[PDB]
C-alpha cells in the first residue's frame, strides 16, 4: 500500500472521493452470474439507485468463465459487459470481486472442479495453485481493467481474494507472499483503481501498513444477526457490534471504516426454513436498528451483502444451499421490491446522500444518560465544530421491543438545549433506532436540531424542500435558523394538517412541534418549504436524479447532493428526464395511485409518464398532481397438467441391450486429489475424469463367485445428496439422503447370481455441487464426488474385483453447451443426449393419456425406481411490453409420497433441482428472458423415483404475481439454441 496510483478515486481517513467529491459509498451486492438474463440488468440497477445506493458490488465466479482449464470463455450471457452497460446506464459505481476465490454459496466458493487435480494446497503460494489462477485472472482483470473509471466506466474498486482472515492450524497465516502475488495479478493486468479487502472479521489482515500483501483501504464483513432463520424474532444477546469504531481506529485509521459484506439476508441450507422466514429475521427492524449502528460508528463505503441474491441456476450453487438464493434480501429473486425492508432501506439511503456533514463529524463512544436523562436508551453522537452533529439511538437493550418515552439533551451552536423545546416527550417504540441531528445544513438554511428524521431534502429554483419523518403517533420537533432573510415582517404559513405548531423565539428562530400520523403536514418558512410525513407515507417518496450530459450523464450533476425531482407515489420511481418543456418519469405501478411531483424544473410544463403525456393539478406550492392511468388485468397462464407432455427414459443404462462401449473408463491408478487419497484401485472422484456438475453415474462390471455376494459402497454427493444402485436390471437400493448427509455407507445383498456370470452395477450419485474452501490449508473444496470406496466380497469372504466406467455431463471438461456453460448440465442420460433443449427430438419420446397405463406425464409418473424425463411446449402470450409478471414453478408436496428427485429445466437452462424429502423449496421462480412471454417455451421435468414403488409428481403448476404496470426497458428473449443431435453421444 503507497497511495493511489491515479487520481479519479482517492481517499482519505473519513471517505472515498470520487472525481475530487467525499462521497458516502453505499452498495448493494449483485451476481451478475445468477441473472442470465443481460436486459434485467438495468432492471435491478434502477431499483438500487432508487434506494439512494450508489454503488453496486460484484462477484465473478471462475467456474463458469473457465469450465475447460486454459479456455477462458466470458461470452454471450456470461459477459459482464452488458452489466457494466447497465451500471453506467443507471448511473451506478461498481466494486469488482473477481476471486479468484469468491465463496459466495458457489460450487467449489468460485473454483473449478479442475482444482482438485492439483495437488498443492489452495489459497497459498503453492506454486501449481497460483499458476492455475493465472489465466483466469490475466483475463477478468483485464475486462475490469478496461471498464475502471479512468477509463469512462463504472469500476471505482477492486477487491483481490475473499475474507483472506484464517487459516488451518499449522498453515502460514497470513501469507503475505501470497497475497502480494494476488495484487500482483491485478496490477499487472491493468487494474489502477485502489484495492480494497474484506477480511471476515477485524482481524487486521492485509491493511494498510502491515507491508508485503497490504491492500489500500482495509475492509471487513459482519453478520451479526446470524442466520437462524429458526427463530425470525430471536435477536441475542451481545448480536450487536459495539467495537467497530475502535476497531477500525487500531487497524487502519488512515483508510475509510469499510464494511465491504454487511448482512442484507441469511442463506438457508437444503432441509432449511424458507427465504420468506429468513426475510421476516433480516427484516425492516433489523436494518433500521443494525445499519443506523453501522452510522453510530462512521461507516463510510457500505456495501449490503445481498441486495439483489438471484437463482443458482444449471447447478452453479454450493451444496450449503439449493437453487434460490433469494437471500431475503431486499429484491426478491423474481426482482419485486415489495418486502417492507426495501422501502426501509430507501429512507436510509436518500438521507445519506443529502447528508455531507456525516463524513467529517468523528463518531465518538456510545453513551446512557449523557444526551438524555434516560438510562433506557443509547445515544452514539458523531461531532463536529460547525458541519453538523448527528445522534444516533437506540433502546439500551437493543433486542427491546418495548417502547421508551424520552427527551435529549443536545449541543448545538445555540448551546445546549433539551429538547422538546416546546414540551412533551419523544418515543422509541420497539426494534427502532432514529438520528437526530443538530446543526444540519438545508442549502442555505439551517435546522438548529431536529428529531425527525430526515427523508431528502433539495434547493429548487424557487423554493427548498425538506422531507422529515417519523413512525405513526411519534411526536417530533425541529428549529430552523431565522429562514426569513432580512425580513422583520415575514412569518411561517401553515399549508396543510392540522396539527403542527410553531412558536417563534425573539431572535426568529422558528420551532415546530407535530406528531407523525398519516395525514401531512406542511409548512412554508419564507422560501423553505417542509414536508412533515409518517414513516409508512415516506416509504412512497422517490428522489430520481436529474440527468447530466455525455456517457456518464446518469451519475447526474453530483452523487452527493445531486439535482433532482422529488416524487410522492408509485411502486417504483426509475429515472426522469427533461426533454424541452417536458418532465418524462419512468415508472412502475403495483396497486393505483396518483403522482404527486414535488420540485419541478425552471422552465417545464408539460409531463409524461411512461411516455404517455398527461395533466395535472397545481397544488399553491407549485407541486404537480397527476393520475397516471394504472389497469392491473386479471392473468391467465396456462395450466401445465393440460399440456402435451412426452416422456423418454432416463435409466437406459440398466436394460440388458445398454451399450457403455462409448463411456468413459475409470481406469486411473492413481489421483492428485491430496486431500481424499484414494482407498480403491481406481480413482472414481468425478473431477478425477473432468466431471464436475450434476448427476454422476457408474457402472461396475464383476464375474459372481457366488451365487450370494456382499457388496459396501461409500459414495459422497454433497449435502443433501442422494444415490441409487441397480444389478443389471434389478433395483438394489437408494440411500434417499437427508439436509446432514454429504456421504453415505451402503451395504447391499446381491443375491441369486449365476457363478461365473459377468453382471454390471449401475451407481448413480447426485451432487449437489461442490464445497467452499473458506479455511484457507483445509482443502475443502477437493471433497470429491462419487464413489469414495468399496468392497464386493463372496459368501466365503474372498474379494471380488470390479472395472469401471464413469460419466457425468458430455464431454466433461470439452462440455457441449457454450452457451449455457460448464455447469448447466449433469450427467443423466437425457443431459447427455441434449434431450433438455428446445425443441427436442419427440420421436425419441412417448406420448399417451394422462391418468392412462401409458401417460407420458409426470402427474403420473413412474411405477418403479428409475428415471424419467418429461418435456412439453409452453406457449405464453403475455402483455410483457406493458406489465412485469413474474412466473414460478410450484411443486405440490403431498406428506404421504414416495420420495424423489426432479430437475426443472426451461428452454434449456436448468431453474430448479426439487428434493421432495429434503426440501424446503417447492416454488421455483423463472425470469421472462429465460421465458418467452410472446411464444414457445420448452419446459422440462427429470423425475428420479428413489424407491421400488415408484413416484410422481403430485401437482404442477405455473404461479404469476400480481401484474406491475412496468416502465423498464424491454427484456429480450435469451436466443439459448435448440436442440441439435449430439455427435459421440452416449
Ligand atoms: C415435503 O414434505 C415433507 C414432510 O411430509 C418434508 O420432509 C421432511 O423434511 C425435513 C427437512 O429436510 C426432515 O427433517 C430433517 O430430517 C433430517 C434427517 O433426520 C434423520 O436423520 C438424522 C441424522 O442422523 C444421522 O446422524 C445421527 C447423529 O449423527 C445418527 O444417530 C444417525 O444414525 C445418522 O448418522 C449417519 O449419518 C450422519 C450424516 O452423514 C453421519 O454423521 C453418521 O456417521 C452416519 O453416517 C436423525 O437424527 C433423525 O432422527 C431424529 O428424527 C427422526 C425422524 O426422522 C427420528 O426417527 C429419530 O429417532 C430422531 O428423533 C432422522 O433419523 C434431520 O437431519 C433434520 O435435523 C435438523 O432439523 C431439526 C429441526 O427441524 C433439528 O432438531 C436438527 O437438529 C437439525 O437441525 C439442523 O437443521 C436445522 C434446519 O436447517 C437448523 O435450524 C438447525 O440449527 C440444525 O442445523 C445444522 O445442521 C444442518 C444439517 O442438519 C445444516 O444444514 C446447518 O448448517 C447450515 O446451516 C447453518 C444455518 O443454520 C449454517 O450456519 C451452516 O454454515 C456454515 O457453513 C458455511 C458454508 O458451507 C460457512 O461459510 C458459514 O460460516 C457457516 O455458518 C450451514 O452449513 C447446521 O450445521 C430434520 O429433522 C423430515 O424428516 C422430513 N419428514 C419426512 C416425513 O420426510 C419435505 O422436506 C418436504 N419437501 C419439500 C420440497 O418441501
Ligand atoms: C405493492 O407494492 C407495495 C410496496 O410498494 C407493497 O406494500 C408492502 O406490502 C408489504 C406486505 O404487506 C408490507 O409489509 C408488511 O407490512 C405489514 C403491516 O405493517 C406495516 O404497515 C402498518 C401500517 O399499515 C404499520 O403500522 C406497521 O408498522 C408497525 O409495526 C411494525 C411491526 O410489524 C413496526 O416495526 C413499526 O415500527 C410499527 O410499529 C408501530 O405500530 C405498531 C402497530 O400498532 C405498534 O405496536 C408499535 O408500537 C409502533 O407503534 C408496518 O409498517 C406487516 O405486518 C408485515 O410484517 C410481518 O411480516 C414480515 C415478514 O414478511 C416480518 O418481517 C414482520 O416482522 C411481521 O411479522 C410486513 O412488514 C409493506 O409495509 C408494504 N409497503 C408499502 C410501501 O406499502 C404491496 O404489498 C404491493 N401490492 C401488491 C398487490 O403487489
Ligand atoms: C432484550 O429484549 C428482548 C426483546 O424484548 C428480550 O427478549 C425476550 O426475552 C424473554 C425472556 O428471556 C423471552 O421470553 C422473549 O421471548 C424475548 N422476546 C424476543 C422478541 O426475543 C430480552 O430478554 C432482553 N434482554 C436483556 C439482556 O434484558
Ligand atoms: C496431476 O498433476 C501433474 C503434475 O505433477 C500433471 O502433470 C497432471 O496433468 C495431473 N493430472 C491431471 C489429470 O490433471
Ligand atoms: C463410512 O465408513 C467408513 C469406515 O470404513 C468411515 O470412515 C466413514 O466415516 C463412514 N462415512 C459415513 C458417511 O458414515
Amino acid at each position: 500500500a503507497k497511495g493511489p496510483l491515479q487520481n479519479i478515486v482517492t481517499w482519505d481517513e473519513h471517505s472515498l472521493f470520487v472525481h475530487g467529491e467525499r462521497v458516502v459509498i453505499f452498495s448493494g451486492e449483485v451476481h451478475p452470474f445468477r441473472l442470465p438474463v443481460p436486459s434485467l440488468y438495468l432492471d435491478v440497477f434502477h431499483k438500487i439507485k432508487a434506494l439512494g445506493f450508489n454503488t453496486v458490488s460484484f462477484y465473478v465466479d471462475w467456474a463458469l468463465l473457465e469450465g475447460k482449464p486454459g479456455r477462458f470463455r466470458a461470452d454471450g450471457i456470461f459477459s459482464l459487459e452488458p452489466f457494466f452497460e447497465a451500471a453506467t446506464k443507471a448511473g451506478i459505481y461498481l466494486l469488482a470481486r473477481p476471486g479468484p476465490y469468491i465463496n459466495a454459496e458457489v460450487s467449489g466458493g468460485g473454483f473449478p472442479g479442475w482444482l482438485q487435480r492439483v495437488k498443492g494446497k489452495l489459497r497459498t503460494d503453492a506454486p501449481d495453485y497460483l499458476h492455475a489462477t493465472d489465466n483466469y485472472v490475466a483475463h477478468i482483470a483485464s475486462i475490469i481493467a478496461k471498464a475502471q473509471i479512468t477509463n469512462g466506466g463504472p469500476v471505482i474498486l477492486y477487491q483481490p481474494e475473499n475474507e483472506y482472515s484464517g487459516a488451518a492450524e499449522g498453515v502460514l497465516f497470513p501469507n503475505k507472499p501470497y497475497m502480494q502475488y494476488v495484487i500482483d495479478q491485478a496490477r499487472n493486468a491493468g487494474i489502477i483503481v485502489p484495492l480494497i479487502n474484506n477480511d471476515a472479521f477485524p482481524g487486521g489482515t492485509g491493511a494498510p501498513g502491515t507491508g508485503l500483501g497490504s491492500v489500500d483501504i482495509y475492509g471487513h464483513d459482519g453478520y451479526p444477526l446470524g442466520f437462524d432463520c429458526a427463530h425470525p424474532s430471536a435477536w441475542p444477546d451481545n448480536g450487536l457490534p459495539t467495537t467497530w469504531r475502535q476497531d477500525h481506529l487500531n487497524i487502519s485509521p488512515s483508510t475509510p471504516f469499510s464494511l465491504v459484506e454487511f448482512q442484507g439476508g441469511a442463506f438457508d441450507p437444503f432441509g432449511g426454513w424458507g427465504f420468506e422466514q429468513c426475510s421476516a429475521l433480516v427484516n425492516h427492524e433489523f436494518e433500521r436498528v443494525f445499519y443506523k449502528n453501522n452510522m453510530a460508528a462512521g461507516v463510510t463505503i457500505f456495501n449490503i451483502y445481498m441486495t439483489f441474491g438471484g437463482t443458482n441456476w444449471g447447478n452453479l450453487g454450493h451444496p450449503g444451499g439449493y437453487t434460490s438464493y433469494d437471500y431475503g434480501a431486499s429484491i426478491r429473486e423474481d426482482r419485486r421490491i415489495d418486502r417492507e425492508k426495501y422501502s426501509e432501506l430507501k429512507l436510509q439511503g436518500q438521507f445519506l446522500k443529502v447528508s455531507p456533514g456525516y463524513i467529517t463529524a468523528t463518531p465518538e463512544n456510545a453513551t446512557q444518560g449523557v444526551y438524555s436523562d434516560s438510562q433506557n436508551i443509547v445515544i452514539t453522537p458523531l461531532l463536529a465544530k460547525e458541519s453538523g452533529d448527528f445522534f444516533v439511538v437506540r433502546h439500551a437493550n437493543y433486542s427491546s421491543t418495548d417502547t421508551a418515552s424520552y427527551t435529549v439533551k443536545l449541543p448545538t451552536s445555540a448551546g445546549d438545549l433539551t429538547i422538546p423545546q416546546l414540551g412533551g416527550s419523544l418515543t422509541l417504540t420497539g426494534r427502532d433506532s432514529k438520528i437526530h441531528v443538530t446543526d444540519y445544513p438545508v442549502g442555505k438554511f439551517t435546522l438548529l436540531y431536529s428529531t425527525a428524521e430526515i427523508f431528502t431534502w433539495n434547493e429548487f429554483a424557487e423554493k427548498t424542500v425538506l422531507v422529515l419523518y417519523g413512525g405513526a403517533q411519534e411526536l417530533h420537533e425541529f428549529a430552523v435558523k431565522n429562514p426569513f432573510g432580512s425580513s422583520k415582517t415575514a412569518k411561517a404559513k401553515k399549508i396543510e394538517g392540522s396539527n403542527v405548531t410553531i412558536h417563534t423565539t425573539s431572535n426568529l428562530t422558528v420551532v415546530l412541534q407535530w406528531t407523525a400520523s398519516s395525514a401531512r403536514q406542511v409548512v412554508q418558512l419564507g422560501s423553505l418549504v417542509i414536508y412533515m410525513v409518517d414513516r409508512n407515507s415516506a416509504y412512497n417518496y422517490w428522489v430520481p436524479t436529474l440527468p447530466g450530459s455525455g456517457k456518464q450523464s446518469a451519475y447526474g450533476s453530483s452523487l452527493m447532493n445531486p439535482d433532482s425531482v422529488i416524487i410522492n407515489g408509485g411502486y417504483l420511481i426509475r429515472s426522469v428526464a427533461i426533454k424541452g418543456n417536458a418532465l418524462s418519469v419512468q415508472a412502475d405501478f403495483n396497486v393505483t395511485t396518483p403522482l404527486e411531483i414535488i420540485g419541478i424544473p425552471k422552465g417545464i410544463s408539460k409531463l409524461a409518464v411512461n411516455g404517455k403525456e398527461l395533466g395535472y393539478s397545481v397544488s399553491e406550492l407549485g407541486d404537480w398532481i397527476a393520475h397516471p392511468a394504472i389497469e392491473i388485468p386479471h392473468v391467465q397462464v396456462p395450466e401445465l397438467t393440460k399440456l402435451k407432455w412426452y416422456k423418454v427414459d432416463s435409466l437406459p443404462e440398466i436394460r440388458s441391450n445398454y451399450d457403455d462401449s462409448r463411456w468413459p473408463l475409470a481406469n486411473l491408478r492413481t489421483s492428485n486429489n491430496t486431500y481424499a487419497p484414494l482407498k480403491t484401485p481406481v480413482s472414481l472422484y468425478g473431477s478425477d475424469y473432468g466431471f464436475h456438475a450434476g448427476t454422476l453415474l457408474f457402472r461396475g462390471r464383476f464375474t459372481a463367485r457366488t451365487a450370494r455376494q456382499q457388496l459396501f459402497l461409500s459414495t459422497q454427493g454433497g449435502s443433501a445428496f442422494a444415490s441409487s444402485v441397480w444389478l443389471n436390471d434389478r433395483f438394489i437400493g437408494s440411500f434417499t439422503g437427508f439436509d446432514a448427509a454429504s456421504a453415505a455407507n451402503s451395504s447391499y445383498t446381491l443375491d441369486r447370481l449365476v457363478r461365473g456370470r459377468r453382471y454390471i452395477l449401475t451407481v448413480v450419485v447426485d451432487s449437489t455441487g461442490l464445497d467452499e474452501n473458506w479455511t484457507t490449508g483445509d482443502d475443502s473444496m477437493k471433497a470429491p464426488r462419487g464413489i469414495l470406496d468399496y468392497a464386493l466380497t463372496s459368501s466365503s469372504g474372498a474379494n471380488v474385483s470390479i472395472s469401471w466406467k464413469l460419466t457425468g455431463n458430455l464431454g466433461g471438461e470439452d462440455y457441449r453447451d457454450v452457451f449455457r456453460g460448464p455447469l448447466n448440465e449433469g450427467g443423466l442420460f437425457f443431459e447427455r443426449q441434449g434431450f433438455h433443449l428446445p425443441s427436442p427430438p419427440l420421436s425419441d419420446f412417448t406420448h399417451g393419456p394422462s391418468s392412462s397405463s401409458s401417460s407420458s406425464s409426470p402427474l403420473d409418473g413412474i411405477a418403479h425406481a428409475g428415471i424419467a424425463f418429461y418435456a412439453a411446449k409452453l406457449p405464453l402470450h403475455l402483455p410483457a411490453q406493458e406489465y412485469d409478471i413474474p412466473l414460478s414453478f410450484v411443486f405440490d408436496n403431498a406428506t404421504a409420497a414416495a420420495p424423489y428427485r426432479a430437475l426443472l429445466y426451461v428452454n434449456g437452462f436448468q431453474y430448479g433441482k426439487y428434493v421432495s424429502n429434503i426440501g424446503p423449496q417447492t416454488e421455483f421462480p423463472v425470469p421472462e428472458g429465460i421465458l418467452d412471454y410472446n411464444g414457445d417455451n420448452w419446459i422440462g421435468v427429470a423425475l428420479w423415483a428413489l424407491e421400488s414403488r415408484g413416484a410422481k409428481v403430485p401437482g404442477l403448476a405455473l404461479k404469476s404475481k400480481s401484474p406491475i404496470l412496468t416502465g423498464r426497458e424491454r427484456v429480450e428473449v435469451v436466443k439459448g439454441p435448440h436442440f441439435k443431435k449430439r455427435h459421440g453421444a452416449y
